[PDB]
């Protein structure tokens, strides 16, 4: 009856090994952000102009590039990860890139403004830069609520590092040679998130967190549609791919 299993010596490894991993491939400085061709936003308070200028579409095309090679030195320091055909990693990745960037931006989301904030002012994103990059409100907004709706688990960091683990291992995506394997890995990125949370989560009343972390893995899959959609639609904007990069073009194309 409410068993709490300590953790074991190979699940509190593979913990240090995502905690580490995270270190290693998150900047909570944003100090590479310079490097990023520049934000560039004009006025207006229209779809019209929106996709005639796209002016912050190369800054943010180059963050998340950026952040996708982020992704991969992560998935790269998974636990089991590297014992998948390079197929199956390429796979996983392409398909979870967006998702874990929309996990992992989290750190940059702020509840003060719903914004995420890399900055100083010119590194703020809000909203409107968004749709100045393009994009319709039907995947910003689902996407802020996302974003708050996640703040608000108050995950330990511990939480965070596996649940995009989990994410990237992901047996049921389009496309996936062995999820036999892939499953395997998943189940034990699990089983040492359901027991993490058991023994080291206060109150608990709530270890419900694992229903609900669960349930955030289902939300990402819906903004992953919405997002790949609405990214169909910009690549249809003539001299767009010269705003992208040549990653998030075989990523998303
Ligand atoms: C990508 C990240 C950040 C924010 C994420 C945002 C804010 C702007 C808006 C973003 C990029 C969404 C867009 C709707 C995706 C559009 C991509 C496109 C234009 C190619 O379709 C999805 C996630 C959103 C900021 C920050 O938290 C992180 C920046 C990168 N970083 C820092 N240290 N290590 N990596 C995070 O990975």
């Amino acid at each position: 009856d409410s068993l709490r299993p300590k953790l074991s010596e190979e699940q509190q490894r593979i913990i240090a090994i995502l905690l580490d991993a995270h270190h290693k491939t998150y900047d909570p400085t944003y100090s590479d952000f310079c490097q990023f061709r520049p934000p560039v936003r004009v006025n207006d308070g229209s779809v019209t102009l929106e996709l005639s200028q796209l002016s912050m579409l190369p800054h943010l095309a180059d963050l998340v590039s950026y952040s996708i090679q982020k992704v991969i030195g992560f998935a790269k320091m998974i636990p089991g990860f590297r014992d998948l055909t390079s197929e199956d990693q390429i796979v996983l990745l392409k398909s979870s890139a967006i998702e874990v960037i929309m996990l992992r931006s989290n750190e940059s989301f702020t509840m003060d403004d719903m914004s995420w904030t890399c900055g100083n002012q010119d590194y703020k994103y809000r909203v409107s830069d968004v749709t100045k990059a393009g994009h319709s409100l039907e995947l910003i907004e689902p996407l802020i609520k996302f974003q708050v709706g996640l703040k608000k688990l108050n995950l330990h960091e511990e939480e965070h590092v596996l649940l995009m683990a989990i994410c990237i291992v992901s047996p049921d995506r389009p496309g996936v040679q062995d999820a036999a394997l892939i499953e395997a890995i998943q189940d034990r990125l699990s089983n040492t998130l359901q027991t993490y949370i058991r023994c080291r989560h206060p109150p608990p009343g709530s270890h419900l967190l694992y229903a609900k972390m669960i349930q955030k893995l289902a939300d990402l899959r819906s903004l992953n549609e919405e997002h790949s959609k609405q990214y169909r639609c910009l690549s249809f904007q003539p001299e767009c791919s010269m705003k992208l990069t040549p990653l998030v073009l075989e990523v998303f194309g």
